[PDB]
């Protein structure tokens, strides 16, 4: 289910940091953080920690379909343990830092960065804080 | 991927030691050592050092689900450096050591100890030795 959504019509990319703090209830579930663009509610960036396999899956949902998955084996998450995910975008990538260490970068596929106006957080995450801050 | 598996059909629990020597390839991946019960290769005991968070998770898959995870208080391992892990079983626990220093004990949840016939080692460990030894004078 949808746990949190934010809308910033002036565009939250590039140059904004998103910090999500929370914890996941189950050791077999998953959550996701999506950045969506208008028009068409396309998913520019989908970030999906999967606890059953201890993998992070990233992708984009453009032209009504997913593209190639980018799978990361660095998995700094444990069920029921608080975590902090920071996502920052520059001209070329989304950058992910978890518990203050750099984890991965994801090259933009949606180039219309300024049309990325929506943040969505779904599924198994009990959110304690969301911060959205201009840094660029 | 599977790095090593051993099968001792008469049952390697309780009263056996397993010594695993090796090192990780990555600073931020993980490996696991599982003890599997027969029939079905069922996960009686799962030991999972996780280098991204520096946490050890232990659990068992019983009655169709993972049980309560035990997250160890300490994480003595260093990535990309040789280690020696020793695991021994008695009637009550798996006892785990690094360098012969105790890390943790895990109380048996699967009570059919004699059905634990397989040792399986998965994911980010470059193995240099596995020794499986019956403890005399049990």
């Amino acid at each position: 289910a949808l746990r949190f959504e934010a809308l910033y019509p002036e565009g939250m990319c590039p140059g904004w940091s998103v910090v999500v703090k929370g914890k996941t209830s189950s050791n077999t579930s998953m959550f996701e953080i999506n950045f969506l663009s208008h028009p068409g509610d396309q998913i520019a960036f989908h970030f999906n920690p999967r606890f059953a396999s201890s993998r992070i899956v990233c992708n984009s949902f453009l032209a009504n379909h997913w593209g190639k998955e980018e799978v990361n084996k660095t998995f700094p998450f444990e069920a029921k343990e608080p975590f902090q995910v920071e996502i920052y975008s520059d001209q070329d990538y989304f950058h992910i830092f978890i518990d203050e260490n750099k984890i991965l970068q994801y090259k933009h596929r949606q180039k219309q960065l300024s049309s990325i106006t929506k943040l969505q957080i779904l599924n198994d995450i009990e959110i304690s804080s969301v911060e959205i801050t201009k840094r660029g």
